[PDB]
């Protein structure tokens, strides 16, 4: 919820596209500057980024990631080492999905 504020200008037919900060139309500007947006976010990373690089958000949205879930696994002892009595002792390791 915090990633759909995008603040880029509507930017007038048949112009040029802004790159350097100075501008207000540039969306890293303090004038297009409201907060809890991505645009003050990015500004406290002093990064550059354009319109269309922050418009790219709203393509990116299309696939989504629900949340983090943790997985442990376990399986017996190696093939190498698999004996009668190494079957009831198993390895038992856990991981982080997304």
């Amino acid at each position: 919820p915090a990633l759909q504020a995008v603040i880029v200008p509507e930017i007038p037919a048949d112009e040029e596209a802004p790159t350097t900060p100075e501008d207000p139309r540039h969306p890293l500007h303090a004038h297009q500057l409201v907060p809890n947006s991505l645009n003050v976010y990015f500004h406290n990373a002093h990064l550059t980024v354009d319109g269309d690089a922050l418009l790219t958000l709203q393509e990116l949205m299309g696939d989504m990631a629900e949340r983090t879930t943790a997985i442990l696994v376990s399986s017996a002892p190696d093939a190498g080492a698999a004996t009668a009595t190494t079957r009831n002792m198993r390895i038992y390791d856990g991981a982080l999905y997304h």
